């Protein structure tokens, strides 16, 4: 499907079906983004949102989560499971208030240079947060992607780059809200039968083969 085609559509989608009203969405900064992405990358938006709360309640701005005990830290993530994450977003705070003065990063560099935050989730931060032209790459949207009919496991190089036609759909001119629905998407196109009330079902080569099963491709 052709790239400009492809984002008009998921854009039209999410204009009418995108809801956007959960904590993280509403008054977007890039500490509450940041801070979400974390926390979701791993756990469900349902188990996480009373976490969100929680945290932005007691940590209010990146200095006040940077200066706070690790211990605190990591009482309060009780519950998220893999707590990897709560330790390098407890260090990625103090980085923030040691080398930008408190003042969340608003550049790429300095954003995916933070502990626990990749090439896609920096991408996200800044899409999302000030609307900066970043595509992304999780586990929903290599899923929605891959079902171009990429077939490769992305666990290979080769096939990863191949899926950063991420690139090659993802507009500037709405970009938050293109980001957001295509997490949405991939979120709500499954793994196991996916609904194909997809706005990419008349183009989708998965969707016409009835071959989701193959994309992406598993590790072999
Ligand atoms: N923006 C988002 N909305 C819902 N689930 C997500 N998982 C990762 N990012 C997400
Ligand atoms: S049409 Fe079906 S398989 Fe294709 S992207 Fe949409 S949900 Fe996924």
């Amino acid at each position: 499907m052709q790239a400009s085609q492809f984002s008009a559509q998921v854009l039209d989608w999410y204009d009418k079906y995108g809801r956007a009203t959960l904590p993280w969405q509403i008054d977007k900064t890039p500490y509450k983004v940041w801070l979400s992405e974390v926390m979701l990358q791993q756990t469900q938006v349902a188990t996480v949102i009373p976490y969100f709360e929680r945290f932005m309640a007691r940590f209010p701005t990146v200095t006040d989560l940077a200066n706070a005990p690790l211990d605190e830290v990591l009482h309060l993530w009780t519950g998220l499971g893999y707590y990897a994450r709560a330790r390098n977003l407890h260090k990625a705070a103090q980085q923030v208030a040691t080398l930008h003065g408190g003042k969340f990063p608003e550049t790429f560099e300095e954003v995916a240079a933070l502990p626990g935050v990749g090439r896609s989730t920096a991408g996200a931060i800044l899409s999302l947060s000030l609307g900066k032209h970043f595509p992304i790459l999780d586990g929903n949207v290599k899923r929605v992607l891959a079902r171009y009919a990429v077939s490769g496991w992305p666990g290979k190089k080769e096939v990863e780059n191949k899926l950063w036609l991420s690139e090659q759909v993802t507009p500037a001119v709405g970009v938050e809200r293109f980001n957001q629905a295509m997490m949405d998407l991939g979120a709500m196109c499954t793994r196991s039968k996916p609904k194909c009330l997809c706005p990419l079902q008349n183009g989708c080569i998965a969707a016409a083969n009835n071959s989701w099963a193959l994309y992406p491709g598993k590790k072999p």
